[PDB]
């Protein structure tokens, strides 16, 4: 390994953090806006809480980028169109779809972090484990979803569709990002295929989770 | 007496209910103004402001919980008024958002300084933790220095904000009055009008300092 090899590896880690930071900022924006539409006053804080956690992650990743001597905004820019597009294609119709979107984005991101944690250094891994969603955090959203599905029979069929839509749109953008501006295959053409194996693993865990909400 | 204590605690509960709901609401509205951010760096600007609001809401709701009051119950009476104020003051651009954040943060800080002396120590401490303004002020001041057209428009926006707030303060005095107690239900109503009038005066001086009519 040469200083050039390491310098390059550090820049791909910067791409990863950049994508993350932008994902987190957007998720904060979306969840916070979505929170206003909650069916009860009791539920208002549900999405506001994950919104704040997301902004906290954004700030931690942003600071890491600066510490690496990298400009946060510059590192984020390349992923802005793809992240914005995904959200524009996953506009929730109501607060239950918002809740579901928060859950799906929370669980898939946590899976991804456990996946890529093996291919990065201990210091990058360290930042990822700080951001990584707790079991109990995710269970709070899951339980609120279960409860909603238990109370309304018309809900399941609509959220099952939505679940499938969220997966499709996130898979479409994952592939656009690996085509249009790749860093993942370099951290993981033949390397792009390893990236697909990771992506499919995420799809598979999402699907087990949908079944456990009694969704197809 | 344990009776007067109970009475006073119900009004401190009303105060925190209002504060918690306003802060929760501020969190949501300040964060929604993200479509206007001029740059990507500016997205973090309203975001941090909004997150501070949510943390205040959590601090105030925790206090209500420590008194054995459901936050929701305490907040409900102020929902209609606070929601109304916000629907009548939706910013149409970046600067109107900043201006609203600035006006709410400055007016509310004056409010806390006005009532602090009248509440117990445990309540004063919550308020004191609830008490970044120059960051907003210098954003606005530097914008108005480089764009004179903004002046007349933000001046109108400033007034609309003041008018819509005052109307709810007045409504909340008849609908669910608690403030006159914390500071004879005739002289109580007067003291609250003097308190409100003083918040308006400080607001108008702040508008002058920003160079607005």
């Amino acid at each position: 390994t040469s200083p050039a090899d390491t310098a390059r590896y550090n820049r791909f880690v910067a791409d990863l953090f950049g994508m993350m930071a932008y994902g987190e900022l957007s998720a904060f924006e979306r969840f916070s806006a979505d929170a206003r539409y909650s069916p009860t006053l009791h539920d208002r804080a549900v999405l506001g809480r994950i919104a704040v956690v997301e902004f906290r992650h954004y700030e931690l990743v942003s600071a890491r980028l600066e510490a690496m001597g990298i400009d946060a905004e510059d590192a984020m820019l390349p992923f802005q169109a793809a992240v914005d597009y995904f959200h524009s294609r996953t506009r929730p119709a109501d607060w239950y779809e918002s809740l579901m979107k928060a859950y799906v984005i929370d669980t898939v991101s946590a899976d991804f972090y456990r996946a890529i944690s093996r291919y990065v250094d201990a210091g990058t891994r360290d930042v990822i484990e700080q951001i990584q969603a707790s079991d109990e955090t995710t269970e709070v959203l899951r339980e609120r979803l279960r409860s909603a599905l238990a109370d309304d029979p018309r809900l399941a069929s609509r959220l099952a569709l939505w679940g499938r839509r969220l997966l499709g749109e996130a898979l479409t953008q994952a592939q656009r990002v690996s085509y249009e501006h790749a860093f993942l295959g370099s951290l993981i053409a033949a390397a792009k295929e390893l990236v697909s194996g990771l992506i499919a693993g995420l799809a598979e865990k999402h699907s087990k989770r949908m079944t456990q909400l009694g969704l197809t």
